[PDB]
């Protein structure tokens, strides 16, 4: 038996994917995580314990985003090895494709929280590795399913890329992505060029937003804004064409914004 369902904070999530948790956990109807140090546990009075003692109200590693009640934190794999690890078992319950789980001293980690009184309550997160060699600027990127299509993917989204530019760096997810990966990351290289063409080359757009070429040249594909000539992508579109595309109702949610002014990193 695999682990099904989860208790965190005060969600209770089912499970998408076989996670390799410890035996005698997944023999469990349902573990229990503390939302705060992803300490994972078999029993509810083991949890309520913990709860009492805890004394995390927000993730490790250094706070390098704040902006209201929106903090992102950086968590290094080899300074906190036992929580990045319980964060790659807990992602790996709604990631397919994710392979690694104990190895994460090669990885750095967004957490992404929404904080009120009682402290900085966890919405997901991305890792990133130290060294690319294949220029990815994610590794793998999770929403826990109750925060999902609400805009903090997207966020995400935006925050690896302006770490990505912080670099003076293109980067693009590793593959394969999630269904609703795929969705998102189109849905928002789209938002970002019909931006920077509302108000340029594919290589200007490619130093502006620190997306690939090909990721641009895919989007604007898909959008029919590039012409072929002699072996070379171009980009054909009429202001008016921009404007009408943004009109529609994919981009009519508001984003929650990286203000780079709230993001306090410097590149390694
Ligand atoms: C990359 C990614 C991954 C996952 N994911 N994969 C496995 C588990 N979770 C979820 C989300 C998400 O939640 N997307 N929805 S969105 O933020 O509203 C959004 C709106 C417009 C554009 C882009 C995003 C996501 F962006
Ligand atoms: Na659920
Ligand atoms: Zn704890």
């Amino acid at each position: 038996k695999y682990v099904d369902k989860i208790h965190i904070g005060n969600y209770e999530i089912d499970a998408w994917y076989f996670s390799p948790f410890p035996e005698d956990y997944g023999k469990q109807p349902k573990l229990w995580l503390c939302e705060y140090c992803l300490k994972y546990m078999k029993y509810e009075k083991s949890y309520r314990f913990h709860l009492g003692q805890c004394q995390w109200r927000q993730p490790p590693g250094k706070e390098i985003y704040r902006k209201s009640n929106i903090s992102v934190h950086e968590v290094d794999g080899k300074d906190h090895k036992i929580y990045c690890q319980n964060l790659c078992l807990l992602a790996k319950l709604f990631l397919d494709h994710k392979t690694l789980y104990f190895d994460v001293e090669p990885f750095v980690f967004y957490i992404l929280t929404e904080v009120d009184r009682q402290g900085a309550h966890i919405v997901g997160y991305f890792s990133k590795e130290k060294e690319s060699p294949d220029g990815n600027n994610v590794s793998c990127i999770m929403i826990l399913p109750p925060y999902q299509r609400r805009g903090y993917g997207r966020f995400l989204i935006a925050f690896s890329y302006e770490l990505s530019k912080l670099e003076s760096t293109v980067g693009s997810p590793e593959k394969p992505l999630s269904d609703l990966g795929k969705l998102s990351y189109r849905s928002y290289w789209s938002s970002v060029l019909l931006e920077n063409l509302r108000d340029l080359s594919i290589k200007d757009l490619s130093q502006m937003t620190s997306i690939t070429q090909n990721d641009i040249i895919s989007t604007l594909q898909s959008l029919n804004m590039v012409k072929y000539w002699k072996g070379q992508h171009v980009i054909c579109v009429t202001p008016k064409l921009v404007e009408e595309h943004l009109k529609s109702a994919q981009y009519k949610k508001p984003p929650i914004t990286v203000d780079s002014v709230c993001l306090k990193w410097a590149p390694p």
